[PDB]
């Protein structure tokens, strides 16, 4: 086994949160077509289909490692039941993600693992450019009221 | 005679659901556009295209089963007086109509009539297509707003 | 109500006459599909369309002039056993059809509606066309025979 | 073995009802193509075609199924000695073709296998429509005379 | 609510098969890649995204029947520790599909949800295919011998 | 009469040869297929209709000299259980059909149907060229070893 047993415990803690979010994203992006806010539907979708590149990444950098990937275990889906309640709740799991990231990349650094601290940093800007659409999102609904905000929403 | 005689029946009752819709649309898609609600006035057109085209593969069908299509008879029309009583009675329309689509459906299927059923199952998809955005455009109304709903669809 | 309630009736009665001439030449069509005179059933596909299009044209107008379109009352169509008869059957309508847009257009020039009259003169202009067709067809019987006619509209 | 005998029985029926039409039709096709009438020949030819196109359908699920295609068992074909008459007995072998199809899509369902089902409904669909180019075929010689029809089918 | 309980029951059962799936095959997938056999990483891959849009469309439908699609009970993945294990897992688990798509289509038929039987035998059609693929190759092995199947498959 | 009798039978005899084979080529062909040797299964296809066309050749040679084309005798088709079964059985079709058609070509010298014989003669060298393979394939098989050989027609 060349992988430090640590760093694939990391990366299985990482690729599990991402295998939350591929679901919670798909899910609420058909929860957004059902309801016609066909622009949010498309949004999550593409959130949806990052996640998933970037589960793939990581189950590849395992196995190199010599790991086993685990795909087995699916933690706690939040799914929202508005548009406010489901932004609300793939902001907590990105917040709660990017934790475990900084997390694994702190390990991976320790033991000079500095490749896995790359594609462990690549993912983390892209959950902190989810973080400020999401964000940007919640504040806008303050900003311009939540009717507007799902108005401005319906049309892709 | 080739057709089975109830299957003809009820190929023309399904007909005679399409000739109300057809017109029932139609009349929604123009009153619509008489008030510059331009994007409703273009998708109920469409529907009522596609009605259209569902009225066209019956006759074409019945006429090879060797029954005579009922183009004559024109049930109750629901024309609503605003966009949601409008759209409320396109829903009902399409409610009865799926009703007698799988009573259909249920009597082609006992007399061995599978490509009627084929067709019919088809006609079908289309309808609950039709009620998944009509139910969708309601919920829409609820969540943006009334006045927000219809500024939505001035422009095409 | 900016219209004149009798330029507005005349206008339900011609599209009252759209609606029977549409599923009379579409009935008609398919029929003549259904027998291999796809020459026939193409170019009655093409009249039903262009009923349609003055139906379209005076709920338009109806609607402006601030009245009711008539989409619910459907009158008698004469529908044919054979060629001859079809094509006796659509002569009869546009005879009785014309008839009707004259009286409608004497009524318009009265009120000073011009724009109503327009739209009927070129109604009438394309129901005149049609006659001279439907009259030439039967004609063409007399000179060829019916079953050289026939033949000739196997194909398109 | 996964597949249902009697569904491989049923499947290799159908398959025996094509072998018969494809030769059926082949030879009819060339013997109208012997007689100048090259319409009916290439019409005919298509017609053994589609056959041929069906008989592969029907081997390669058979195969899958594990059960053994029968291409050796050829039945009775029906061979006009004129059009008239090899039109009645293309008409004549699809009836049967049709009615064997529709005891096989029952036993299909019967016993669960609905992609076997859909299959043999998308042939049966196939026949219908050949049917309904025999009947309207008859129906010509009919209203145009045998003379006419035949002329009409002279040149492509 | 207008979707049959017990339907929605079904459909999720079929989707948690579907979730089953995906996994399964994307980390088979990886495994081919981690061990050089690119050809069968790259066909399990396809197989993988092929579940993926059967799970989109089982979503949707659910939705559209106003249930809550389960995306968070994951069932036991079947991972093989070679090919022929791999292989043999993946015809398990379709076998196990299969029988579940069958008692959801014979529910569906009894309470007259057409439009979701119709969705699911296109699943069923395309699981179909997948055993079919993976006896074959199954068979391959045998025919060919293991070491010849794998050097057949390192490259795309 | 213009045909010769006899040329007229052996025509028959050749022709009947050639619905053997297109069918034991279909068949092989597809059994190929089912067990995921594309590249045997394609080059069986082509064989298969290779012989249609020959078929469709000596069926207007027959009618042009006023024979009856016999397509309703099938002879035995030889269905091999594995490759080398089947490649051996369509050499056996072939060395058997070579002859017959030498036999024919002999009799169209005798009594000076010279273009018969010209039909003959292409068709005998396009079953020169497929025994060519055929022996080739066999002997490959041998010269590589069974398990190469089909390994080396897997993939198309
Ligand atoms: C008031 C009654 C109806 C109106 C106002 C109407 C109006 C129209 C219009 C405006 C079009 C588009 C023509 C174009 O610009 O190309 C159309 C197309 C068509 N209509 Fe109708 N229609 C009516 C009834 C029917 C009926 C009863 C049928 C069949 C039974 C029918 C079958 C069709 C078909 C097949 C098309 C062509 C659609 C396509 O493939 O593009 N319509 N109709
Ligand atoms: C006397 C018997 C048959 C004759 C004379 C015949 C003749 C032909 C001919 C002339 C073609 C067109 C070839 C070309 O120019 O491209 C053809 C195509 C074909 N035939 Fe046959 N055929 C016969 C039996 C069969 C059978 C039994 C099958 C299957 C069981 C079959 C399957 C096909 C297929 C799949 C094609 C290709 C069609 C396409 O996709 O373009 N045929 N046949
Ligand atoms: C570990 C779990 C999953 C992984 C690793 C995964 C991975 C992927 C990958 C790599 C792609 C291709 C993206 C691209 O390059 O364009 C993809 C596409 C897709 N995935 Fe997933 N996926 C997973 C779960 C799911 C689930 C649960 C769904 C739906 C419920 C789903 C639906 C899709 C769809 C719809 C596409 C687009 C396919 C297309 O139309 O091109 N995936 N997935
Ligand atoms: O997710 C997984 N990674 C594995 O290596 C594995 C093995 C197994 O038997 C079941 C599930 C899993
Ligand atoms: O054809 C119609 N034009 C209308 O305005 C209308 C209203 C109504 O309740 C039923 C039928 C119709
Ligand atoms: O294969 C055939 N050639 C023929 O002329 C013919 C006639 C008939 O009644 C049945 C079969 C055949
Ligand atoms: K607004
Ligand atoms: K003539
Ligand atoms: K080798």
């Amino acid at each position: 086994m060349k992988g430090d047993k640590k760093v694939i415990q990391h990366l299985n803690k990482i690729l599990g949160n991402e295998l939350i979010a591929i679901n919670q994203y798909f899910l609420h992006s058909r929860m957004w077509n059902d309801w016609g806010l066909k622009r949010l539907g498309a949004h999550e979708y593409h959130e949806s289909i990052d996640e998933m590149k970037h589960a793939d990444k990581l189950i590849e950098r395992i196995l190199f490692l010599e790991g086993l990937p685990n795909l087995q275990d699916l933690g706690k889906l939040l799914i929202g039941e508005n548009t406010q309640e489901m932004l609300q709740s793939d902001l907590n799991l990105e917040l709660c993600a990017t934790k475990d990231l900084r997390e694994a990349i702190v390990h991976c650094e320790q033991v000079h693992d500095y490749v896995s601290r790359d594609l462990l940093k690549d993912i983390l800007e892209s959950e902190e450019e989810h973080i400020d659409y999401l964000e940007t999102q919640l504040g806008l609904i303050q900003k311009v009221g939540l009717e507007n905000y799902l108005q401005s929403h319906m049309h892709e």
